[PDB]
């Protein structure tokens, strides 16, 4: 995974940010991107490779992996991460193109501080709706075992996860990274309203 | 995947362009070429490894994913971006030998706005084109099943393929991408008809 | 693994730190960081792969691995070097606080002195939890035979593990990195008290 | 593959070259190995590995692979972009050799007009050839099965390639991007005839 | 292998340091650093992966590659480079130490020189050891018979090494870019007695 | 692999090196190790893996390859180019050697062409020898069939290659390119001579 040109883009935005938002995206940076690429990329690696199920039946184990990881952690992820930097960008693009407006003529004020302000809101929204979603698919605990009884799999099979335990780990570290970031938006926005 | 090149020229051509136009490549390197880099690559690094068939006949495997999957779907998006690219780097290249020429004798009017004007018209084709060719080629939902019959295949065989639900929710997304940097090619051209 | 965004917000806070903050930087970068990624990676690559027990017993080496190895020992590492850094970071955005204030209005006293002893203080508290959390987990010798009465396996079954000899080694070596890097923050402290 | 110093070096002829010089350049930096990395390599990563022979005998899908493909395709376009890169590389050179004069004392003219038009001549014969050996190799489209009578394969026996659809697909897109290259070596030499 | 900070580091150093010094530190860049990554790491990729031992005993692969190869070959000239490198890091230290105080009031010679020659007598101490230690645990030949008698190995068994020339070839080579360092560091030496 | 260093001392020395030497060190970047990097590792990557051998005998497939490769062709031109390289790094030591003399005092003559002169010689030597050695060790052409009398096989046994045309192809490939750069060092002698 190649992030440079998302750092680029958010390093000019904390050029033009808050204290509190200075610290969220060393947070994005240091405890979700280095930790997807680092750690969590390794962990599964294997998920379908080590995925093996009691059955003789072919197709079985390919049908209940998906249905069991309709999509992987780690590429859920990858888009929470997106998302959750969307705003800033736009907040950053409306900035810059301010700044070019008054080049052409010749510190949140106006249309800025809304800006700013929806772009927390929507930050809020989507980290939200991100944990939720998780929540439903997965839950927070990779069991061992999981029970499909998916064709072709004649009657239920069982069938057995790699690394479940790690896979825990790492869940609950990132939904813990994510409520982190999520006190913080509230502290810009309190920071603000003050 | 090395998209450093394109990637200079296009910021290149971000330094002259449209705001609309400089959200248009935000989208293309944040949703489209990060995400098929960090995502929908590792979703089909097995395609072929896991594609699995009910069959002891030597060669079925082989030509049955070549029917299911002529091109994959990965490849497809590549060429997406790259033709979706080109104009862009023909228009930029029209304005520098512009400037270039004034250089020599040492804000879109004349040719520059017939060319921007064409470009636009030309990634707007270029992108119905691909998602209209998608559709014909596999719709948008891989089905686990595919039934197989050609040669050394015996009679109709059954295959099944690996992460059909993960493919479908990429596949989606990226059709969403699409349409939405369609609808910011229809914005640039209404902000210039005023 | 990519740590270069660390590496440059590293950089800076090397830039204002003490003498005995710069060698602990140094250790970091050099015995923690880059072996991890030259040696220790390689010999963890396999760690599931090469994993074998005296079973037929579908799913008994899923589970045993999981059960002994409930987070492979590189991401522990990962992780300890993130939470060792965190309060450098801490330092050094509240020093550029600073300086961002006296460049608004127009060497450690006062908050920054207090700062930078508690984020010794952190760093020191961080490590030394996770050299005990290790200790606890797998203490310091991964041994060859690992015995597993984990369902599903039937009675108590074999496993072998890869590379334990290696991994001990490399082990004991980052407890010793960590016992290095505890000592230069105590030298760090004292030097202060001075 | 690292194409960085290549990259350079023409980018410095990109600085003196024609405008439909630095289209070419463009052509192939974008269309060829920007290709050739993303895609191209990745189809024909399993050539060998998912080349499949219904026999018994040993050693006979390694000749049969041998037979069927003297060199892979991938192998055969990296050397074409080489070689119809040099002649750029020469001009630069000697263009440089010149100014190095010039320097030493202190706009196509005298022997850098004859070196450009030669190098263009150059690059066309080279793309020329290395469509037509493709011709002769494998013409323009793989078929799935293999018909192989090489010892120690006894009889004729049959094998079956990965990914042929795929594969023609490629091929045929990257001889239409050499023929567009020649194209605009006859503009170049047109201009100039002018 | 990431070795970019060292690099950078050892590039400062090189700014200050004698010509055998520099040569020194070219000989650690290209004849251990560079082969280490470009040939070594490729040779021992599959030492346990083709590692095969005549036995159907679950185990006995897996302790006999341990007990044959304790550590890894490359993983010792690994921690070989980090620790002969270490010394000149303390110099450099010490040097920018230096300046920085002179700064802050605003040629080698006194704590520098004794500095610089412990530092040389350091290197000497850890380039002696790593060989000898590497002949006690290996030698400097790989056999391809390794005959293996740990648990749960039945008898003695039989176990074959992969590419044990290759191996033997690069073992003597980075003995003997050891030994040239260790001249260059005699010379150094000298050098400074004169 | 990485060969960034020894790119930037070679740039380094092309700033100080004849137009003929300007040549070589191209030809060496572009037809060495980008072909080694892009190319050749690719065609080499499963010698061992796809060297396939007709026996039951545990190790002998091991051994036979050992036989037949003692070094990999890669490994061999690995080291070609390192060895080629030296001369060039001592010729630019020298000349920034006597750079620093006349900075602390405050064109090819005396030491620096004498240097130069032996560097050309010791080049064309090290190339000439490489070369021999190739062609004693393997010849330059990889035969499909390998026979094999060495223990455990029994008897003599039938050992196959792969991808020994696509080898050959590239053997001769480097074989060419190391007599231009021979050439090359002729033509840089007579230059001098004159
Ligand atoms: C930008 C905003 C993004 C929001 C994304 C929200 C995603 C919600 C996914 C819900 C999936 C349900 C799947 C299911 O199988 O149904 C649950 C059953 O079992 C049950 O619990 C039945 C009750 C289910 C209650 C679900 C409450 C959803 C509240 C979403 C609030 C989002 C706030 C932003
Ligand atoms: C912008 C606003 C977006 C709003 C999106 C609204 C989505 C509403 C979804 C309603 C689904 C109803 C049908 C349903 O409930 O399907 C049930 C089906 C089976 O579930 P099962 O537990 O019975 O069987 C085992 C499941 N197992 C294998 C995963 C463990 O699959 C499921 O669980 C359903 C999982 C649904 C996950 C939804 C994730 C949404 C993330 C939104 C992020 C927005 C960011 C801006
Ligand atoms: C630069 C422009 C690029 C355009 C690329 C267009 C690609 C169209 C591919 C059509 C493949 C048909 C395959 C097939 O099997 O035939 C469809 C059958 O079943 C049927 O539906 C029969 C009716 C098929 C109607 C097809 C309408 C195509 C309209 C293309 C419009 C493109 C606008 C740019
Ligand atoms: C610049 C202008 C370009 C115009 C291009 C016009 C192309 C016209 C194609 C006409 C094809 C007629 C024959 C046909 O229809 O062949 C039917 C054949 C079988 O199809 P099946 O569904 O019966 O069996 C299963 C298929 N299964 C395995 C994929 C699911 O294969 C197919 O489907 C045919 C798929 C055709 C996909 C075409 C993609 C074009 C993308 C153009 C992008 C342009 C960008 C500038
Ligand atoms: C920021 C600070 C982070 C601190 C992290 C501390 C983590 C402690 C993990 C303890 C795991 C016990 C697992 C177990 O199975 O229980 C041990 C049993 O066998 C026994 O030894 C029973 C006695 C166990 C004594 C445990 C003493 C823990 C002292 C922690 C001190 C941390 C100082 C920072
Ligand atoms: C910020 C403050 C954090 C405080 C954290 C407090 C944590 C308290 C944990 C108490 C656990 C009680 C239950 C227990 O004891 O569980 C026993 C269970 C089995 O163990 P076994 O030996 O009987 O069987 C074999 C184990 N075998 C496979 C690993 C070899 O699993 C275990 O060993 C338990 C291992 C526990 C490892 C804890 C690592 C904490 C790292 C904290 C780092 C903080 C950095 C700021
Ligand atoms: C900066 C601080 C650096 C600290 C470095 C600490 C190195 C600790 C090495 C511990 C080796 C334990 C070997 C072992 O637990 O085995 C036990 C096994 C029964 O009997 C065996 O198989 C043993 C066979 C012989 C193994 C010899 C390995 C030598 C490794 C030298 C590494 C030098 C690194 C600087
Ligand atoms: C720098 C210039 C590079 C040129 C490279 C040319 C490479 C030609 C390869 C010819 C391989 C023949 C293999 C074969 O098996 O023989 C063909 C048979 O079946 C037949 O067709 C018999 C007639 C074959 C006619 C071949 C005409 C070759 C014309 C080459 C023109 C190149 C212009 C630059
Ligand atoms: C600088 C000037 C260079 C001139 C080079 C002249 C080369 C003359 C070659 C004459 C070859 C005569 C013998 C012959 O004809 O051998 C026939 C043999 C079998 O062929 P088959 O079809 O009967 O059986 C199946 C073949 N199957 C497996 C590939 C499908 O193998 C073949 O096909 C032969 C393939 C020949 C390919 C030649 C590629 C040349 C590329 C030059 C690029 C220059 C760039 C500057
Ligand atoms: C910073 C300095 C690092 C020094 C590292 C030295 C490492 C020495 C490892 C010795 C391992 C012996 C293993 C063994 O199995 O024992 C040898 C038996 O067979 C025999 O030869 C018995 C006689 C063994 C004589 C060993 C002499 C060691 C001299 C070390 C000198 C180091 C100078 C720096
Ligand atoms: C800073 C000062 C450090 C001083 C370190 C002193 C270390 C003293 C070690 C004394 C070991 C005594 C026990 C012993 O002798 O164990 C014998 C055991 C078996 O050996 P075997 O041949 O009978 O069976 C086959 C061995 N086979 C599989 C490798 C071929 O394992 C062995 O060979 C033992 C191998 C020992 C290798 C030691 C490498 C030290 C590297 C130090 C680098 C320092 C850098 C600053
Ligand atoms: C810096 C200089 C590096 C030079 C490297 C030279 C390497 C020579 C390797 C010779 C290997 C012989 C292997 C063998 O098995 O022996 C050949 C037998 O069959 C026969 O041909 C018997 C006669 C063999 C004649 C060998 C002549 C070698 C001439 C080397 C000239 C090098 C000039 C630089
Ligand atoms: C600086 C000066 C360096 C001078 C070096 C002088 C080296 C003298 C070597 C004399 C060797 C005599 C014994 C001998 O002849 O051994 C014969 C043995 C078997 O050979 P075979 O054909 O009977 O069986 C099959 C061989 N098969 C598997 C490879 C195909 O293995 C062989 O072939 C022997 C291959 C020898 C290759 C030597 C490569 C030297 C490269 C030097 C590069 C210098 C750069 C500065």
């Amino acid at each position: 995974g190649d992030w440079s040109f998302l750092g680029n883009i958010l390093e000019e935005v904390n050029e033009h940010s808050t204290v509190i938002g200075r610290v969220w995206l060393t947070v994005l940076f240091i405890f979700r991107i280095l930790i997807l690429g680092t750690a969590a990329e390794f962990v599964w690696g294997d998920e379908q490779s080590d995925f093996v199920c009691n059955t003789q039946q072919p197709g079985c184990e390919n049908v209940c992996y998906d249905e069991a990881f309709p999509i992987s952690h780690i590429r859920l992820w990858v888009l929470q991460i997106i998302f959750v930097s969307t705003p800033s960008l736009v907040y950053v693009g409306h900035a810059v193109h301010h700044v070019r407006m008054e080049e052409k003529r010749k510190r949140l004020e106006g249309t800025l501080l809304r800006t700013y302000v929806c772009h927390i809101i929507f930050k809020t929204l989507f980290e939200v709706g991100f944990i939720v979603g998780h929540y439903f698919l997965y839950g927070f605990r990779i069991l061992p075992l999981y029970r499909c009884s998916r064709w072709p799999c004649p009657n239920v099979v069982d069938c057995f996860v790699s690394r479940p335990t790690e896979k825990t780990i790492f869940i609950l570290f990132m939904l813990s990274v994510a409520s982190v970031s999520l006190f913080l938006n509230i502290l810009e926005m309190s920071h603000l309203g003050l």
